[PDB]
Parts: C-alpha cells; structure tokens; sequence
C-alpha cells in the first residue's frame, strides 16, 4: 500500500512552518522528525501546535 | 563506500521549499517527491523551487 505520506509531509510541514511563536530550531526540529516519519504527523502537529500557543505572547 | 546521507543538504531543501510562499501544493509535493528518490539533488531542485516561487510572485 501507498499511503501518500509525501502529500501528508507537504500539507503538515506547511502548517508546522505557519506557527507564529515556535523558533526556528524548533520547527526545524519538527520537520525533521516529520520526514523521517511521515506516519506520525498529527501526533507532531497536534505537539507543534500546542507548544506554539503555550509560547504565545 | 561512502554513505552519503544528504543530512544537512536535505533538511535546508525542505525547509526553504516550505516557506516559498508563491508554490502550490501539487508543485511542493512534486519536489518532495523528487527529493526523496534522489537526495543528491537538493541543490538542483530547491534553485528549480525558488525560480517557480519567482515567476509566480
């Protein structure tokens, strides 16, 4: 089975790059997790994300 | 044998072609797929990226 992983990076990674208040290490951070393991991506979504609106202003 | 894993080269590909705000999703995904069969040509594909960002800005 394909699982179209490629397409979940791209649409993850995006979303992941648009978080106002996540630094740069962490979101590259996240990315490299997120292409080593595609499989994972609403897990490091939903981790991105919570981690960006903790570090809110 | 040398292994050649792209690390550092790769993970800059991805992260630039990420934040080219003019791509769209098909061109994005075209790239990452691309990247992962042949990791040599980070270099070769991000100039290609950055000059379809231009051109469509």
């Amino acid at each position: 089975v394909d699982n179209k992983f490629n397409k979940e990076f791209s649409v993850a990674g995006r979303e992941i790059i648009t978080l106002p208040n996540l630094n740069d290490p962490q979101k590259k951070a996240f990315i490299k997790s997120l292409w080593d393991d595609p499989s994972q991506s609403a897990n490091l979504l939903a981790e991105a994300k919570k981690l960006n609106d903790a570090q809110a202003p």
